[PDB]
């Protein structure tokens, strides 16, 4: 009886706080995922660290819509973004950080291809991907 | 049994996040309404768009307290604010965006009055209102 | 049946908003406490006011971990922080704002000591404390 009311007020309040964050441009909601960046441009590992420290994970799009969302953040900060995936042993193949193998992909024509073992994946401001070193300075985007 | 505890922790956490946003000056709470602006000064339609895109609606005070809250944001950013209301067909009469007719009002002495059909409503930094064109650049304030 | 799902989505959402705030560096979570500052440097009373106005209270560490958390904020803004405690009648003794007597302490060697009745407590960027006047300009840190 009380529950119903409380759940309502709680939901309203969460929507309000998320509404404020969205309006401030501090986050992007896409389905159940929330993307956000603190505007910093660091290398891969550094990014992984920050995201996990905030309670999240380095972003990785698993659908065209998620991909576009990250691309808009890349565009907004005019910088490339490191994605949550790395090249397996057998070149040309990449996997999600946990271990699963990349499902959705948006490689720029001709990619993946490059000199290097265990390469990272950066996203161009147009959304397409490119594989390369993990020591560049990329916009740190996280997903929660 | 578990519920009671969880609801408590959830409420605490929401209060914390709202407390942080309030302290940062990112929002103002007045009753069940939360007001917020991203500091941008755009015309009416533009404002409507932004607010709805964030999951909210262009602000509209329905009580002296709500009115003052928006006025403080107008004062803080030293800019006038477009309110969520527009002039009906029969001049001098305004309605809430949905359709209902404006209830609470705080017109500046002598207002409303002006050359124009379907005019917008701006709030002066002192809180009083004035009706005029919808193409000026006003502080975008939303309510959630 | 529905509850279980809703509680889950609600928890997820709260974690997301807190994750965004953490990533933006707007807050620090330590156990059930959340610390945050709006970067302002004001005197004691002023600080008390701001925190309560935001729905919180001037920060006070009650454990080494809380202490370090506030110290990191002090370090980040390169400014000393006023803590939530004041000297009792009998010099050398301090109490929490409510009234309870200070439990955890991290005085800088030789402290507390100084000319003054009812003194405040500032935290050095290294985390140790020092008692002195309440009219200095210190970083306003709140806990929620
Ligand atoms: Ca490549
Ligand atoms: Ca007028
Ligand atoms: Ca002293």
């Amino acid at each position: 009886e009380e529950l119903q009311t409380e759940l309502y007020e709680i939901k309203h309040q969460i929507l309000q706080t998320m509404g404020v964050l969205s309006l401030q441009g501090s986050m992007l909601s896409v389905g159940d995922k929330v993307f956000s960046t603190n505007g910093q441009s660091v290398n891969f590992d550094t990014i992984k660290e920050m995201c996990t420290r905030a309670g999240g994970n380095i972003a990785v799009p698993r659908t065209p819509e998620e991909n576009e969302a990250i691309a808009s953040i890349a565009k907004k900060y005019n910088n490339y973004v490191y994605l949550g995936m790395i090249e397996d042993q057998t070149p040309g193949d990449f996997h999600y950080l946990d271990g699963a193998s990349v499902s959705y992909t948006n490689w720029y024509p001709g990619e993946p291809r490059g000199q290097g073992k265990e390469k990272c994946v950066e996203m161009y401001t147009d959304g397409t991907w490119n594989d390369r070193g993990c020591l560049q300075y990329r916009l740190a985007v996280c997903e929660f």
